[PDB]
């Protein structure tokens, strides 16, 4: 119990850390190798960070085999609606998705195993940390499916040219 | 690219990651395993997070052999004066220290290898991320030097009762 783990379906796991507040502010252990390994989450190999203004959409990204990635998503500032989409063709759940609000109030995390496309909308101005497992950044293996697959709550969507040209699910080059 | 490293002395390294601004906000890669290995910085096996109100001092913390820790200190929100003091008895630089400002503007990180005590003062309300190497948290191996070893920029210090118990450098049990 430094963490509580909840199965959200399809290999997606919500992680709940313990937060210790005092006069100074607060403290938490975000990730610990031993606890996460017991839950079948492997070593972190890369850590990224983004700052996203309210309404920003980033996604839905994945790296194809043999450069597939797992992801632990953490929101130390702001609020995001985080999404993972099963993009493994032969999965009994291909095209199905998990949604979860990760924010600075809860300090919850989502573990997203390989075979999913990840995206989020910033509900507020948000800092997102990505703990990346399996394989590093590899542009030749990068793929995406359109954000439009998802019904996002904020109307004033801010989105990159790259993300706008992402193919729909049924057109995309996806996992097995 | 995508990191420049600067040597601050005693094996303390300042890491300068490349930030990419756009209409969405910004993106950076914080650490990459391939890159850090090159600078002799090992695998990350724990990540912690604290929020600290302005004036707060935390430290000066180290864990003893065989549960020694390296640390990469990162500040996604706010502004800290981060300190590392050489606490290896036989070192010609025993008792010497490095001070560096880590903040959300510079996105700089501090690598602090095994053998040093770490502390900081929040110069404004701050979120600090601690990437931990070598060994996870171990209560029986926790040691500390008094915050008072250092002259801190802000007179109005806020310090836990526990950090107030930290012995003088002279009376502490230190590294070999």
């Amino acid at each position: 119990m430094p963490f509580e783990f909840e199965n959200l379906g399809m290999g997606i796991i919500l992680i709940k850390p313990k937060v210790f507040p005092d006069k100074r502010g607060f403290f938490l252990e975000v990730f610990k190798s031993e606890d996460f390994t017991k839950m079948r989450i492997p070593n972190v190999i890369q850590t990224n960070m983004s700052f996203s203004r309210k309404g920003v959409v980033r996604g839905l990204h994945y790296q194809r085999t043999p450069k597939e990635q797992g992801k632990i998503i953490f929101v130390p500032k702001g609020r995001i609606l985080d999404v993972a989409v099963d993009v493994r063709k032969s999965s009994p759940t291909f095209g199905k998705y998990v949604k979860a609000e990760l924010n600075e109030e809860n300090h919850y995390m989502l573990w997203i195993p390989p075979g999913f496309a990840h995206g989020f909308q910033a509900l507020e101005d948000s800092i997102v940390i990505y703990f990346i497992t399996h394989n590093e950044y590899s542009p030749p293996h990068e793929r995406c499916i359109s954000y439009s697959y998802i019904d996002w709550p904020i109307k004033e969507v801010i989105i990159s040219d790259k993300d706008l040209q992402c193919p729909s699910l049924e057109k995309a080059e996806v996992f097995d």
